[PDB]
């Protein structure tokens, strides 16, 4: 039993404590942890419940989403809940993926830089990609191989592999993927020697720009146009008051600031309640939550809203890691994207990135909104 | 909780599957705590699995360290570099500095005026008045020192405070609050645009975070025996080094990257904040984090490593800590609530166990890259 | 008429006769605004060839400025010996470069290789909303979509030849990048006017679309920026040498392993902390500036031009001589065009064997010039580290 | 005694071609002769033909300003204004190549010239130097640091650096600590001068006062790259390098009409989707503008300034925004936080650069209130480059 394996370790854990009676309020009982040992933690001594509340309907691409958002944050669903209710009121929010594709970018190095000259010019021929390609696929009926975009530094080569891996955030398949492209590279290029599968050239949970400029996982675009009535009446506010503070703050305070892809109030918020409520790896939030915002007065007298957010890289997933617990896969569905989307793989994970954008640019409107509005 | 399964009942009639709810627990959970502090809109809470990660020998203290995560082997790594630092005679760590930030954007109607406001904030006489009114809004609220910024008309004022054991924000921003309405008397002409002008820089990757600090500033450090090396993390000190140079430095150098010189900082943060009532948003700055490794000892085969965090955003009393679940982790630790004789010395503990725990995350993973370990 | 008549008439170069007298003319009038009417008195004009400045390089001409031009050398670099112009008034860069090039010349010489070649120009374009600037980014990506673009690009110049293209979406706008190969010119005229008529043939396609600005700050052009570290701007060279232990000793006067600590905790960690991109260097800036102004180039462009990362390693069979190498992306240079067309700095083009056009090879002026510049820059790099190790101020 | 003797007794392996000058006894013959001496070198010997060396006074370039010289390198001086800055009228000389650069950047003054004059003022006033030192271990230098913190830590070191020169005012100590590595980031004023020569020696001394009561510390390099000095840096655009400058204007509405050929609307949707968001999808860290580096580098060779110093210079932040009674009139700021300049040493010692400094009527040191020629330099400097962007941003906006 499983159960009475986790009640035994923490008493074992009780007596190395300074205070034992602290596990008294942390959770364990009747809860599922065969979906857990062995997949998604170990040394396990309980679980921790984080409060999930849901924003919405967020009225995007024709269709209603109720938005479960896991928070300790007072405050945070009840704004993104009115940011919502605007967009609504607005006739909705449409948006687009823009391009689709988890990265891994590992560094080798050559005896020369002559040499990594020349494995670098390889890898850009037809013929070169075609093969590490072959290789690369054939590790996963999902993994396929989409791009290289290579970069040296002296006698070091880092490669960046791109691919899609269906409704999978994808870095386990994309990163089995790059190990046998690099002991196939490595046949035509015995000299070469294999550094580390990652080289932070991906780059995976750190900020980075190459992220920002060439993205990661999903690049979405959402825009919504806010009637001038419901700027006054809802967000408190007028369109001329949150443009100000837009352009003053998200663009003049983050340069002023040196910020390399936080161009936006809170992205970050958003995508990691989302994040957490979903499964998804919250640590991602690191890269997930890059995005610019851009409001614009629109309409026939410059009273509406025009509002957009872009974040190119949404590094998400239906398929896998935290979402085969579950109480995830219960807020998954809520929003109708729970696990492999049968009739067109990767189409669930589209989806779910195109919710997060559209949550986020609710977030947005109602901060502003209130940074405005005073 | 009664309003919590009635709120549940009205959302499932609003579902494309209106079953989605059945695996989402909200059950024997006290949302007394929750209700109008942490979160709104509740449908239930979201389990996260804990795991423990231990005994880390930081400044000659054990701790057994709680990490809430979804990511398979995260924890089992972790622990293998707790038991690498153990075996070679403990970590120690010093915090640097410690203060929240807050940075709004003020407006005077022309440049010289922004500088004339400038230069008023510089003079003893100006930042002791801008004190006064700061430091009046709470007895651990205590201005330390402004930093201000002029993009033409626009003056950007980054004031920073200690905040006792809290993270800060709410107090910090009260206090910007009473100090912006002190200025406004001097300089009735000046109009506060938003007592947030992403000069913070909160939530958003910002260079003035990495290079000024936000929070705490902490340091750590732990030499690994050769033997230890070999034996406990399966490689070289050589193949280590060779590696943290290549990957933390040259790759994320490549990768155009402004504090994320590290391997999985994102990671540890993440799985610490989550499991401690942190804000998990705040991983995006918190994260980071610069590792370095070097040679040491008698023949030069010892491992020296050392992370530097400038801007870890955390705190024991306020906000997700005021949760019973988070505060029997925060208690594991032995850092939970204020610290009554010495206020803000549980949260720089706290910030000295996270940067000692990233550093066991950094060795453990650096080696499974090293020696190809996947 | 005199001097003082052709003044009261004022109160020029399609006015008098030639061009000396226009400009003495210009700071005879200049002069009377002067808080120090004799301001101009040390200022050359004299016995200088302004009909190739006038109308090409530089308005309301009234002089020209000297700067010292000294020679570093020779570089050895893929088995050829360089005689490098350096125009400078900072004192010491000559002769400590020059120490660079003799250590690097002692070990066997140096060798490079050009990675990428394309000058671009990003211009910004919108549409009414983000879903229709979203439909011309797919457009553009699909084959049919590129072949009608670089044909339209293609059409304004012999050597215009389209490469590729980055777009990029903010919400309704788009940020379109064009790379192209420009023959032996630094290429932005040829580019901008290619990149003109790809963007007209576009409006036909797409009529709603509106043209913002020919450049919308995402070439980039003259302003530090992550994309041209990252996907290279111009010319992307790599080059390396090996120094021996004897050499680093007695020429460097140091060690390699006080090399290599100052190289890792200056260039990498300094760099980092001060939160640089593509600052990953001692002075690279300072010969390439160096060089620019001697060779006729754009010196505003070393923001870019100077981006560069420098590493360093032991080796050899006791790990005991020096690996080096530099590597830069974004070298924005040109052999035909602009300053190159200025006598004094095409002297110094052909001091180095690469002044004008190739015309049995046509870019390869450019290239040799791109691999000099890097190879001087790592000959800098060298022998900066060197005193800074040694302590040599 | 003749050209030839002395080339052949050179080549006789005696004395390398560098130190050429230390044996004849006229400095412009020791060029000649080295110029002949390199012509032998090379695959067209004809090369040096059109590179001019005669009538320049190479005492003060030698041993000064560059070594190894076979000559100098004409570069054209055009003058854009008058430009109206602050009550008063400039005359900006600019050595350039470009084309178009001098008339374009001449179209911007007047436009501003028309619209009233520009007002500037200096925000900051300060060169850096940011040597890293080593302890053995972190936990030595979080001491280091903590004691350079105290009052009485910075003012011994103060104390050492200020001895240096009584131009320098160690103004503050910005430290950050890598591990067991610590870089210190030293600013201070420098009268009219640029200062690296001076800040390096005032660094050098304190690092030396700081080894005696830290005898474990290792001085690794005295630059360690945090200045930071000719390399992009985020630390030079949020902390400053060197002086830091604002300056403004409105350009009346007609104006902007008749010398721009554009509209107010026209230029500041322009300048928000170039300048910001288009330098901001770039990954640009402190490249909001659209072309400041061009005024930068044409004023600094023509004024003797280190032209290297354009990558960090050239940091600049252009906002426009529409103002007046029917918001048609053009606000325009330019804010420049890193301009290394100075009017005192360097090339600034040479004649034809001092023409262009007494031009603008700030050569040399100013007797009665040091620093304020460098100051003035900087405002015209920021004031040209607003000159520059209003004048491309009208060209872009116009087509
Ligand atoms: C409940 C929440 C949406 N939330 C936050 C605060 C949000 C923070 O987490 C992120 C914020 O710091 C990002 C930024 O704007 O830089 C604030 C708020 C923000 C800035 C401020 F100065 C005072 C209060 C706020 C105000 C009204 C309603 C909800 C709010
Ligand atoms: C369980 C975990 C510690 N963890 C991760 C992977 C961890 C990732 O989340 C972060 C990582 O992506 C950061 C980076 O290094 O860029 C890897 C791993 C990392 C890179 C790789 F190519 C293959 C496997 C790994 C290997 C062995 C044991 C634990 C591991
Ligand atoms: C003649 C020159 C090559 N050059 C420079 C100084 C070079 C500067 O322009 C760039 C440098 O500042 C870049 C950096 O290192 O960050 C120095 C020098 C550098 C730092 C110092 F503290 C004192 C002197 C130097 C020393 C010996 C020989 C030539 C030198
Ligand atoms: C003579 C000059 C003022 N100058 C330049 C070109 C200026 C370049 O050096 C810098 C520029 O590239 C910076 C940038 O905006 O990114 C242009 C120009 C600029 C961009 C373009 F697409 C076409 C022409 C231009 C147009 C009219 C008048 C002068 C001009
Ligand atoms: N529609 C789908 N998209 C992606 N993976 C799928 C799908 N259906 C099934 N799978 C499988 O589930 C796995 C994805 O989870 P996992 O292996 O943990 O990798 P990842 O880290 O990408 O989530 C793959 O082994 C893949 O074969
Ligand atoms: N005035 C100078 N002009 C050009 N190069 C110089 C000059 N002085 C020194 N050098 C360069 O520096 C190298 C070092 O010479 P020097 O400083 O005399 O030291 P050492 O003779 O002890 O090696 C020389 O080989 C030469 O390349
Ligand atoms: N205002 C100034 N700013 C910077 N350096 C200055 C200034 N005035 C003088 N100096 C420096 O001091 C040197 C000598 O001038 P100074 O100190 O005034 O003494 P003196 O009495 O010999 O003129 C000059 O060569 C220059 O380097």
């Amino acid at each position: 039993t499983h159960e009475r394996g986790v009640s035994i370790r923490r008493q074992l854990l009780s007596k190395k404590l300074s205070e034992p009676s602290s596990l008294q309020y942390l959770p364990y009982r009747d809860y599922n942890y065969s979906l857990v040992m062995g997949a998604c933690c170990e040394n396990v001594i309980g679980y921790m419940p984080i409060p999930v509340g849901v924003a919405g309907p967020l009225c995007l691409d024709e269709k209603e989403f109720q938005v479960p958002m896991a928070t300790t944050e007072g405050c945070l669903v009840a704004s993104t809940n009115r940011g919502c209710r605007a967009i609504g009121l607005g006739g909705g929010a449409s948006s687009r993926v823009l391009a689709d594709g988890m990265t891994r970018g590992p560094v080798v190095r050559l005896p020369r830089a002559c040499d990594s000259a020349e494995v670098k010019a390889w890898l850009e021929t037809s013929e070169g990609f075609a093969v590490i390609k072959e290789a690369f696929d054939s590790t996963s009926r999902f993994a396929r191989l989409q791009k290289l975009h290579t970069s040296i530094a002296g006698r070091n080569l880092y490669i960046r592999f791109q691919s899609r891996s269906g409704d999978a955030m994808g870095m386990n398949m994309i990163s089995k993927g790059t190990e046998k492209a690099l002991s196939k590279l490595h046949e035509y290029f015995p000299e070469m020697q294999i550094l580390a599968v990652s080289g932070n050239y991906c780059t995976d949970k750190k900020p980075a720009a190459i992220n920002w400029i060439e993205g990661r996982g999903k690049s979405v675009v959402c825009e919504a146009v806010i009637p001038a009535k419901v700027v006054r009446e809802v967000l408190k506010t007028t369109t001329e008051a949150m443009i100000e503070v837009n352009i003053n703050k998200n663009l003049v305070g983050s340069a002023m600031a040196g910020s390399i892809g936080g161009y936006n109030a809170h992205a970050a918020n958003i995508v990691t309640a989302i994040y957490i409520a979903c499964g998804q790896d919250a640590a991602q939030n690191v890269g997930s939550s890059n995005c610019i915002t851009l409001m614009e007065a629109s309409g026939p007298t410059n009273e509406d809203l025009y509002i957009s957010c872009t974040m190119p890289s949404i590094e998400i997933g239906t398929v896998g890691g935290g979402t085969n617990l579950l109480p995830q896969q219960a807020c998954l569905q809520m929003l109708g994207v729970q696990g492999a989307c049968k009739d067109n793989p990767g189409e669930n994970a589209r989806q779910l990135a195109r919710i997060v954008c559209g949550t986020v640019m609710a977030g947005e409107l109602s901060l502003m909104a209130a940074l405005a509005a005073g």
